DNA sequence: GGGGGAAGGATTT
DNA sequence: ATAAATCCTTCCCCCA
């Protein structure tokens, strides 16, 4: 199999920058002013010239302004950054009907069936650089190699602008060198359990005892993982479809009375509508995010699908169980449909 | 013992 | 101190 992977450059940020190109070059922020108070909110992302000083995704926009006050800092607009990402990802369907959008950036080409060798794919990865910087102004970096594993792994390896190839031979050698917390689907707490069992790279995982590992990681990210070092994986590009869908908000200010919630609560409920678009939900589920920042959901299913009214009707027994079962006071609040029909 | 499915916390991004 | 989704593990009913 031949996979190309293509990973949008610092995206929201670069979007900002062909709307507006004179921002191009200076340091750039994009944030989500969760309005508690002036600047409250954080950093969605920053391009590399802001991220050349430590302002990046995550941070708060308090701490951002304090590293580069001058810097420009925009609001989020997920709607806008949504349609450049579908032009987009319409391109590259040109490429290859089979092809899976892993993300609002992100998409995986299976090019199997278009080039015979790395060198053609390469070209193939440039004729779609060349494409996207053409038709969106936008760059992109993209990775090729055996499977959607290591084509990300590429791309990562040579993002921003860029375009990397693993063949068969450096994969092997990867398996052997890779730092393992450098492995999609390996976050902090998996790389940290791995740590601890002296496994660090790939081939590690072939030399332990399997029930072990399984015990300490789960039994499916085990699986996951000697397959990878096996170099048996290679799970096939399939067309992403939406299993949940749903929306949480930030409060204003902290609180725990059903009536001060409420509209918050159903904002979430009409965003999540909007966005669920012709798709009825059987199943909902209401997240709080508590003042220490713990969460808590409580859900339920229907044997049929889901009116705008149930959900509202709903949605608020559901955000009491919570309060009752749990006496903290609550700082974001989001509902979430599922199980479509 | 385990299929099957529901629920809620865990983990990744 | 943003936001969106999927992924494990647990509990529970019950097997014709
Ligand atoms: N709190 C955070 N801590 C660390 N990383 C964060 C945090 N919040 C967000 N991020 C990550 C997810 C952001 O939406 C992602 C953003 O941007 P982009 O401009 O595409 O980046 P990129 O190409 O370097 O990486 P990527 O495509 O992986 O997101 O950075
Ligand atoms: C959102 C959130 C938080 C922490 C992190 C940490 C590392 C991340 C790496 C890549 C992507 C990403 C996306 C969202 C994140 C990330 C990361 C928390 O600080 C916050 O409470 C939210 O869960
Ligand atoms: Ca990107
Ligand atoms: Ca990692
Ligand atoms: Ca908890
Ligand atoms: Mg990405």
């Amino acid at each position: 199999m031949i996979v190309l992977f293509v990973d949008f450059d610092y995206f929201y940020a670069q979007v900002e920058e062909v709307l507006n190109p004179s921002l191009k070059g200076k340091p750039v922020v994009v944030c989500v002013f969760s309005g508690r108070f002036e600047d409250s909110g954080a950093v969605a992302t920053a391009n590399y010239e802001a991220r050349k000083f430590g302002v990046k995704a995550g941070i708060p926009i308090v701490e951002a302004k304090k590293i580069l006050p001058n810097a420009v800092y925009l609001p989020m607009r997920k709607e806008v950054y949504q349609q450049v990402s579908s032009r987009i990802m319409n391109l590259l369907r040109e490429y290859s009907e089979k092809i899976e959008i892993a993300s609002i950036d992100e998409a995986y080409l299976d090019i199997s069936d278009k080039v015979r060798d790395y060198r053609e794919a390469y070209n193939l990865g440039l004729e779609i650089k060349n494409k996207i910087l053409e038709k969106e102004k936008i760059t992109v970096t993209v990775g090729i190699s055996k499977n959607k594993v290591f084509a990300k792994i590429a791309a990562d390896m040579a993002k921003p602008n860029g375009i990397k190839v693993i063949d068969d031979e450096e994969v092997k050698r990867l398996i052997r060198e890779l730092d393992i917390a450098d492995v999609p689907g390996i976050g902090n707490i998996t790389a940290e359990k791995l740590k601890k069992l002296g496994i660090n790279k790939l081939v590690d995982t072939l030399s332990i005892e399997f029930d072990k590992l399984k015990g300490m990681i789960g039994e499916a990210k085990a699986k996951y993982l000697i397959s990878l070092a096996r170099d048996e994986y290679n799970e096939p590009i399939r067309t992403r479809v939406r299993k949940s869908i749903g929306r949480i908000v930030t409060m204003k200010r902290n609180s725990r009375n059903l009536e001060e919630i409420k509209p918050y609560l159903f904002r979430a409920i009409e965003e999540s509508y909007y966005k669920l678009d012709k798709r009825i939900p059987k199943a909902i589920h209401v997240v709080a995010v508590t003042e220490d920042l713990d969460i808590v959901s409580r859900g339920r299913t229907f044997p049929h699908g889901i009116s705008k009214e149930t959900a509202y009707s709903e949605s608020v027994k559901l955000l009491q169980k919570i309060l009752e079962e749990d006496e903290r006071k609550i700082r974001r609040i989001g509902v979430r449909f599922s199980k479509f029909i």
